[PDB]
């Protein structure tokens, strides 16, 4: 707590942002100035103090990433209620982005470059959750967000059947390599340009569909070799996945491979 709780005089609370829910505030920080934020309320289960510790273990731990491409932790307030205090991005989340791209009005047509370059920066933040050990559980374009330099951050990670992996949707069991296979499909999400994933497929449907190797189909306008890094994200045998840091590296080498 002595870390990362944080005096709820200090925080002043909104309108909603999304619905536990979000909801905008300020946030009084230590010199002086105020900060915007995004405020998680958070539901738990208060009839044992197991699910809490393991809220202020993450949070902990949390509040000490420093990556461009993780979003930042600035620490906790209580009310008894937890909520989790993470900085405001006026941008919004990747997948509403991806769909008003689709708009006028709304942002330009994303080129293919600009469409790696969010892949990118998730596989960077990812890769650094990754070397810590520390598992998101619940990666998809929904979560993932805009930076004011545009620049894409992971979130909601710490404390949706159609971004589990096959064997997380059976065993119930989550590794990294789990993470990997939603990542893939966030990258179709991307290169889709916010489409829900596996259409004609309804939820209950899943687990046979996949079960009988059946896969996210490739996007009209999606290069083979592009198509080719989503697809080894879904592969059956968790080990026969790649890692982040090597599905990073190949991003970035594709992009580079374009011109501007
Ligand atoms: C007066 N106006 C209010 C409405 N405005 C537009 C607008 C509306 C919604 C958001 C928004 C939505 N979500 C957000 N999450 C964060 N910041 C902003 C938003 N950081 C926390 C990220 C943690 C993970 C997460 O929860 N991922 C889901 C996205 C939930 C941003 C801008 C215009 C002005
Ligand atoms: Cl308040
Ligand atoms: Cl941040
Ligand atoms: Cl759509
Ligand atoms: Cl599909």
């Amino acid at each position: 707590l002595e870390d990362v709780v944080i005096d709820r005089n200090l925080l002043i609370l909104g309108k909603i942002l999304g619905e536990g829910s979000v909801m905008e505030g300020n946030l009084k920080q230590e010199d002086g100035t105020s900060l915007k934020v995004a405020v998680k309320t958070m539901k738990l289960d208060n009839s044992s103090q197991r699910e809490i510790e393991e809220f202020l273990s993450e949070a902990a731990c949390m509040k000490d990433f420093s990556h461009p491409n993780v979003i930042r932790l600035l620490g906790v307030c209580i009310e008894p209620k937890p909520m989790v205090i993470l900085p405001f991005m006026k941008y919004g989340d990747l997948h509403t982005y991806l769909l008003y791209s689709r708009l006028e009005t709304g942002p330009k047509h994303i080129p293919l470059q600009t469409l790696l370059k969010f892949m990118v920066d998730i596989a960077l933040g990812m890769e650094y959750l990754s070397n810590r050990n520390f598992l998101h559980r619940d990666l998809a374009a929904r979560n993932c967000m805009l930076r004011d330099d545009m620049t894409v951050c992971v979130a909601d990670f710490g404390l949706p059947v159609k971004w589990i992996a096959i064997e997380s949707l059976a065993d119930r069991v989550y590794t990294s390599k789990s993470d990997v296979w939603a990542f893939g499909v966030t990258m179709w999400e991307i290169a889709t340009r916010g489409m829900t994933p596996y259409p004609g497929v309804q939820n209950h449907e899943m687990y046979d569909y996949l079960l009988h190797g059946h896969r996210l189909k490739q996007p009209e306008d999606c290069l083979d070799e592009l198509y080719e890094i989503m697809y080894s994200c879904w592969r059956t045998d968790p080990l026969d996945r790649p890692t982040f840091s090597v599905l990073r590296l190949q991003l970035e080498k594709l992009l580079e491979s374009l011109p501007d």
